[PDB]
């Protein structure tokens, strides 16, 4: 299906089934989306929710986070795992306070320059909180795109990653980007699951190659070895 149809079908689906109840999806700000993306990186959403709230209550602004002792930040992080994220989070907060006057940057270069923030995360922060025209490519998106467009290579390979980034850019619209990007992550997390995807509940089922061939297990490709 055309890229235009892809985004339209995804947005229509999101309007009907979209659930934006999470704390970081309400009254969004770059700071809140950033904080949530880092916590959600390697931790289940159910587990994250209470921590997000505790962090927002203790650190209303990025400057409050920056000024706090690293040890307190690490203590509040206890239970989320992968503490390297917490250390980069604090450094990023300090960078924002030092280089951007306490105002979380709203430009791609400046956001991506932050420790612990990559290309996809920077795009998610700006698109979700400000509606900036940037695509994302997390585990969820890679799976949906790989299956819909039959990209069987291992994303760990540069050429395959570039291919997926191009597909994401191609289907990602400017109008409604905030809803489209959140929709794609929701689709990849709740519908197009790693195992036995629920294609009958997927807005892309009519044009998805994996669905047509019942070959979802082939996309994305797994690390060769
Ligand atoms: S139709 Fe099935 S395999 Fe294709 S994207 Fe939707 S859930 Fe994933």
């Amino acid at each position: 299906m055309q890229a235009s149809q892809f985004s339209a079908q995804v947005l229509d689906w999101y309007d009907k089934y979209g659930r934006a109840t999470l704390p970081w999806q309400i009254d969004k700000t770059p700071y809140k989306v950033w904080l949530s993306e880092v916590m959600l990186q390697q931790t289940q959403v159910a587990t994250v929710i209470p921590y997000f709230e505790r962090f927002m209550a203790r650190f209303p602004t990025v400057t409050d986070l920056a000024n706090a002792p690293l040890d307190e930040v690490l203590h509040l992080w206890t239970g989320l795992g992968y503490y390297a994220r917490a250390r980069n989070l604090h450094k990023a907060a300090q960078q924002v306070a030092t280089l951007h006057g306490g105002k979380f940057p709203e430009t791609f270069e400046e956001v991506a320059a932050l420790p612990g923030v990559g290309r996809s995360t920077a795009g998610a922060i700006l698109s979700l909180s400000l509606g900036k025209h940037f695509p994302i490519l997390d585990g969820n998106v890679k799976r949906v795109l790989a299956r819909c467009y039959a990209v069987s290579g291992w994303p760990g390979k540069k050429e395959v990653e570039n291919k997926l980034w191009s597909l994401s850019e191609q289907v990602t619209p400017a109008v409604g980007v905030e809803r489209f990007n959140q929709a794609m992550m929701d689709l990849g997390a709740m519908i197009c699951t790693r195992s036995k995807p629920k294609c009958s509940l997927c807005p892309l089922q009519n044009g998805c190659i994996a669905a047509a061939n019942n070959s979802w297990a082939l996309y994305p490709g797994k690390k060769p070895k």
